[PDB]
């Protein structure tokens, strides 16, 4: 007799055990959430390159991955509308067959870590923070609630940034808490002193190839905001994904760079359309940062 | 493995003593104790190279010669390795060279370092670190504690605390700014304020650290960009034209890439204000106000922007 | 250390005498002020002439001296603007040293006495008067009691009587809520000592205001906590007058209005530190008033 879902659930084709708890560790090293254990079972309907991912027993996302064969950015396949080429082991002589696993693993937890990382399991993350700092833990409390900071954390690991400096964060919010009281815009503020882990992550021998946005464009979505939620006409919402789709098919690697103000509001406008791409504001770029431009919707 | 460990300084493919004597010096120069900094090695860096990472995250890069001195002359025929921090150039002189003022090189390393560290007070001292101050501070001045904190949190202390080190100011002497917070707390309920009542009462040591054999080499400014920037604020935030951005640049980068030390004398009204216009730009200069300026100090203005 | 030294004296590189001069500036400071001085460091620098000596207040310079431990002053050295000369074996070598010291020590009073060594103060006068500090810290706060004893240390006022000026805060802190109003009470109550000090053979030299001078100081006070701010050409009429007493041998105190001496105070304290400023309500009778001039 049961009593509630499973978890997370890997479905594969008819060491596996090795490969889990390495992907359990680096999450918490790449962002800092104790995921919960993964049950492994065969499937005779799947095919012996799919890997099927269950959130509370329902399908999350589906994986080709060919584990006998390395990885470069030949055997084709796509993930977040960005294509994948694949070759033998002998050709090498680049990322593994395991870390490339990860990697898309990884993004579809974050997408879908609203089911993973809740209230509680930020409740016993502050427990473990209380042993080391109760005084900032204190300052933090008298604000915010523990909902607020659940809230806070989930948002940021939607858009792809590490809750392990949780000192950092819980720093920003004993600041800004007292000043704001909309979530989303504290969440900015939280971003802004991230600045420099956001710019790390996204730079490539020292530059950041940035796609900015045009005058109107910029403009148009400043417009849209009203009272909390944002809405555009087709035209605008056409120029900006024709240009975002031209870069995608070309292959380029790039992160858009917009305005503080409307930075939460353009994210929502590509988030069902465009996954992969990270959205940065002017105030989370960090000096000694070469920003390369490559295109101006 | 839950936490990021605070501070890594990766070097070339003894050094322990290193580390502590520049802990040790720190907590004198600032009144900041530095968490255990952590000694790595790398194939891909330089012989000079060192690279600083807070919480696992690059934060500066350094290019330190140890088998030579520095001097702020080489063109009378001198091995001259020169490098550059803070758009400072810096030039590096072999040891035979120095029996003919001279700066040691593990002492460079420290003074490059330090600024690194005061530049991202934020990730090292905090609330916590505060409290933990407060505490010891409790056993010396426990009713001065009380007064303090009859009107400002541990989040106002901390956030007084870290601003004074973003500037340079040691809080190794809290006694005196636990006294000027006492006595401006229950008057003024504003951080940034609060703080500027802490820099004038701390006049004497602010003086003493940026003269010279007496005398402070002052940056002063015109009566109609002193105009400009005092209209700039809005709220509290600063907003300035390109025009009068580029006249404060233009004179501040002729008496930088001209080997000129000196220190930006501004207006009480506006000195927080010019910081945060200059601050992106240059990190070097250092703004201070009229009311900071103490008696018996020679003035010395070198140029009026 | 975690603190840094309060009180450092650095010497001239040449006997453990030095400990005993120390002791008797700590025990003479309290007799003179009230206030327990810091345990002063004695150490010695070969950059230091023979008659220099440094006062180093939170290991910081602070104030600069020129004393002969060997001669006996009435070779010329000057403090404060004011001119002394020194002659071979009238004030003491040690004596005059101590009135150089203690004035520097009273200009810098903020990082010497605060709220702890006010609360140690009290602590000590509650076990002699304890309603009488009940009364005081019904409408005072540590702070405020810790203020008006550093206002009034910084205008050379003894806080050894602490009696008289807690009996001062008591009648007037439930009527007057300023804490530079309260300081101005507490002068009018302190008003025999301060007499007594500034008088000799029962006369007190005044160098009284010009109406003209009087209403323009009184014209410049704004509301701007309250500050002070005159034209350059009343600053340059009441400088020209005291530097043209100073350069002669003149030992004065400036009298002037009740309302205004707090400000004046404030005008004179920037550039000259060793004159004085009494209001009207603050002379005693059966005391000779001695006008030289009037500003």
């Amino acid at each position: 007799i049961s009593s509630e879902t499973v978890p997370l659930i890997l479905l594969f084709a008819e060491d596996m055990e090795g490969l889990i708890e390495r992907i359990r560790s680096q999450f918490f090293i790449d962002y800092g959430v104790r995921l919960p254990t993964i049950l492994y079972r065969t499937s005779n309907e799947l095919k012996v390159d799919d890997i099927v991912l269950l959130i509370n027993e329902v399908r999350a996302d589906s994986f080709n991955i060919y584990f006998d064969k390395v990885c470069i950015t030949v055997v084709s396949t796509s993930y977040n509308e960005r294509v994948i080429s694949w070759v033998d082991v002998s050709y090498t002589e680049i990322k593994s067959a395991q870390d490339e696993f990860y990697h898309q693993l990884s993004q579809a937890l974050l997408n879908n870590i609203n089911e993973i990382f809740g209230i509680q399991e930020t409740k016993n993350m502050l427990d473990q923070f209380e042993n080391r700092y109760p005084d900032l833990l204190k300052e933090v409390f008298r604000h915010v609630t523990i909902q607020r900071i659940s809230e806070v954390l989930q948002r940021l690991l939607g858009e792809n940034i590490s809750v392990r400096n949780l000192k950092l964060i819980m720093e920003s919010l004993a600041l800004w808490a007292p000043r704001e009281k909309d979530v989303i815009t504290l969440v900015e503020h939280v971003r802004a002193s991230l600045s420099r882990y956001i710019c790390s992550k996204i730079a490539v021998s020292g530059e950041i190839k940035v796609v900015m946005l045009s005058g109107y464009i910029e403009d148009a979505i400043r417009k849209g905001i009203r009272q909390m939620d944002i809405e555009v006409s087709d035209e605008v919402m056409e120029t900006l994904a024709h240009a975002l789709r031209e870069l995608r098919n070309a292959k380029k690697n790039f992160v858009l760079l917009v305005s503080v103000d409307i930075r939460r509001f353009v994210k929502r406008l590509i988030d069902n359309r465009f996954k992969s791409i990270l959205v940065i504001s002017y105030a989370e770029i960090d000096e000694a940062y070469t920003i390369n431009v490559l295109k101006t919707i």
